[PDB]
């Protein structure tokens, strides 16, 4: 037998960093959960229980704390680059570092219409993430994304014209509720190394912002009979607005809301045009995915 | 042996209701999870396996759907009252109904600066709930509350002057991070029945909005060395701003952020006045509670 | 305005303790989650921001570790009592201590038929808990319980003869699936103090064992048309087997498994006597509760 | 822009199936959660909102129920294969089917030392899963696995001899607690079609059983100072005991238990040789992985 693959590292490293502006007195907070996995000439730890080739996970944790102390933790795309680069550069037997960052929301509070200098609210469970893969002599690969975005539109969504056979029972419809969680990932073009990445820093937040906006607006405005069709529209726009992205990927799990027939009770009318009360379903759920790249 | 207590019913009934303005076109959505537990002359179902006295849990379900169909589901306090009352009135052997209602956020989206007619976002996992106890001959007891509000303030909190003994290792502090989930409950004065409730409808949404604003503002503005002191101030204002409320209750589960000493590494300074990076702690956590009523 | 109530403390204190037997070389582990909430003359922390009356939550933490270090952590009823007692005894202004303990399963592993000296497996998400209320000059009240016990029986469960009216659509049945989580609490007769508690130590593990056995066996054996009727039988037996218990309380959340009509497809028969494939329902669910105590009759 | 990749389907389909022995009276249950994702000539749904190429997710759900009704649902490897094969055979435009199945434990109850005919207990949150890829012309790829197996050994584990630099603070140790959730997967050698699979049916349950036993035994018995080392030994034995397996893959998320220094209190001894009470850490946690194959 032989080791075909191997990674090890620290997961769920919660980090919090505050930024204070001495002048204005305004404080800004950043809180993420970090995961670093190393790859390299570490087989013998597996085959001959050799720990000499092992950088302790505990130390990988220390390293995350120290790196965050001495560098900007935002955008996450930068921080992940800086961090993964450190691993390949400081150790001769480490050849690849895979950094995953999840950024949690700490929205500044508006008290009396003015933004509070140092008070935040977790205004949603939505997350902004990055998966940075820094490989030796192969550059830096960055996948950015947003996840945990939950939306619903009460109308302006239909589903008809789908295949029908002896397994079909679903009725066609020209008005329905559409609710989903959005998971949207945009892959950047390979970067040669840290410098190239620093050069593009402003593109990061911008693109995130753009991707969010596009998703929300398109979801709201599109009156479609295809979730597939809608996602694709989203993709296109993102690709159009940022040349440095190679692919865009969308995963939408479709949360269903069923009509409740109440006719059996005093001929109560609650379906079709009369539907008012529905039963949200916890499961199962449709799942639609797609990766869209350039022609 | 004897039955000293007994309740049964249906839990986790998910309900969705839409409101359509034919004129303006604007739609509005309401989603909530409902639990209804009944009390009455049911012993015999326990003692002699007699099902005759049992209104099925499935029918309690149907009832919820039917009630929602034919009544306003907002405010929650009203809906809970209508629902509870239904049970004690329609059944001779049923003498108490306990209705729990958890309301989920479906905040209308702003596209391009304008509120969208029919598109919503789950803009937070915070919930607005109500526990409504409808007891025969005793009227209607309503507990209203907000939960799942998570907040953080990077400074303007201290802790010092606490009891010190042989079990004490905590160091006193004049600048610390304060984060907590907020669970706030205000109890209304007993209502005589459905009509007295209906008469007060406007106070419900109004009080909720007050309770929340007071909480947010006081948290942000108070620079205290007592979370206890802060919670108390919150209570006072709420009781002050609304005569019909008998008690206000707060439960704050603290979330600790620890300082990380990095001095062992190149004498890096990251504590006291230099603290920048902190370690968010998943557990354990402080838990402070208190019920405040009128003098 | 005035403070009508007030409790503060530390929640979610995770604790693990190992016991070694130097002779046999066998090792035993205990892991629980602990919450301690204090009550007393502390109003001033709320009204006048006075921290002098506050034992810091961090110190409540240290105290749990230290107590765990110098005392048995089992049974949890004992530990909780020792722990609660400590707070009222060491502070003059603290009059009540409420300790909640959740015990986690770390079941010894059987390797090649033989119990392993030091290896364990989390063989289930069922918990054994205790709620211990130590109030000054009012003794020690103990509520013991098991939770997170999930069971299912594929048959020998019915539901018919229930009230029918204009809200009813449920069809009567003589064979159905019964699945539930079991939450069972037995409340002990008040104890004067730590001594009384120590004197009854053996009763603890035994009653827990009994409660669990009675629940499983009754559930399995009872062919009922009432979950209520089944819970009630369980209560009785527990009460019968232990005189020091004042009340038994059961809370069973009923998880439903629907029948799936497939007749629309090639006249497929999957209902009634031919039901084989069901759709388990995540929600909603029935919830049945009841507290049973001892009769005043003779 | 162009559609580089696209799948869609039904997630979280809970299915329950009972087996009744008319002779013995003994019943047996099976509960699993199923996900089916289809791949094929479906681009147009994305690009031209064409639903004619879309087999409704609902119908995929109906199919799962139907298939379960007319086929064995055990071993999952088989069911998955039958299920995925159905999709590529019945639809001309569908060329891939990806079926995921999670199996929940419903262990038979021992009442008075005798196995009960129809009573079960969820005796663990440990799962047995399968991922079955059915690609037209490419055969059937099956990954089998066990997950959610949590274990802890109080002693007979050390960690010393690992790399030490300026980022290191971890002390070496000759006795330490070792706890971890185990996620173990074994990949089968490609099968040509449903028949080849049918022909190996018995190997499925047998290998699952072996994989489990090997993992428990090795974990218990191995006195190592390398989790990497231990994992490896587990994989070797699994490969050794079953020729049809191509690779075995372990993911071990290490759960830490810290020592608690209590010396500051009346010189209490609770470290090193005297360690009795420990603080289990919720996070962060080490994570070791590795894929082992044949030399
Ligand atoms: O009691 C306590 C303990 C810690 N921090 C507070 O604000 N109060
Ligand atoms: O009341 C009820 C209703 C359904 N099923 C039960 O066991 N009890
Ligand atoms: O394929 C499908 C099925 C259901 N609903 C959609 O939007 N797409
Ligand atoms: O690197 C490490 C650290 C802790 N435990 C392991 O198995 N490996």
């Amino acid at each position: 037998s032989a080791v075909k693959a191997a990674r090890y590292g620290k997961d769920n490293v919660r980090v919090y960093k505050v930024h204070k502006d001495e002048k204005t007195g305004v404080q800004t907070v950043y809180e993420m959960t970090v995961c670093v996995l190393l790859e390299g000439e570490i087989e013998t730890s597996y085959t001959k229980a050799d720990n000499s080739v092992i950088v302790a996970t505990d130390s990988i944790k220390n390293t995350i704390y120290i790196t965050a102390k001495q560098n900007p933790v935002t955008p996450p795309e930068l921080f992940g680059s800086i961090l993964g680069t450190h691993f390949i550069e400081k150790y001769n037997h480490i050849h690849a570092a895979h950094v995953n960052i999840v950024c949690h929301r700490w929205t500044r509070m508006d008290i009396d219409g003015k933004p509070h200098p140092h008070s935040f609210i977790r205004d949603s469970e939505e997350k902004r993430n990055v998966q940075v893969d820094v490989v030796e002599g192969k550059g830096i690969d960055i996948k950015s994304s947003l996840s945990g975005l939950t939306v619903l539109k009460s109308t302006n969504s239909q589903f008809w014209g789908f295949l029908r056979d002896e397994y079909t029972t679903l009725k066609e419809t020209w008005d329905r509720i559409l609710s989903t969680d959005v998971d949207a990932t945009w892959q950047w073009k390979n970067f040669s190394g840290l410098q190239e990445v620093r050069s593009h820093v402003p593109k990061f937040d911008a693109t995130w912002a753009t991707a969010r906006e596009v998703t929300l607006k398109t979801f709201a405005e599109d009156n479609s009979a295809s979730v597939q069709a809608t996602m694709y529209k989203m993709a296109e726009q993102i690709l159009a607005r940022q040349q440095l992205i190679e692919t865009v990927e969308y995963s939408l799990p479709n949360k269903h809301y069923f009509e409740i027939d109440l006719s059996w009770h005093k001929g109560l009318q609650n379906t079709g045009k009369n539907a008012e009360v529905f039963a949200p379903q916890s499961d199962p759920n449709g799942l639609i995915k797609c990766t869209v790249g350039r022609s």
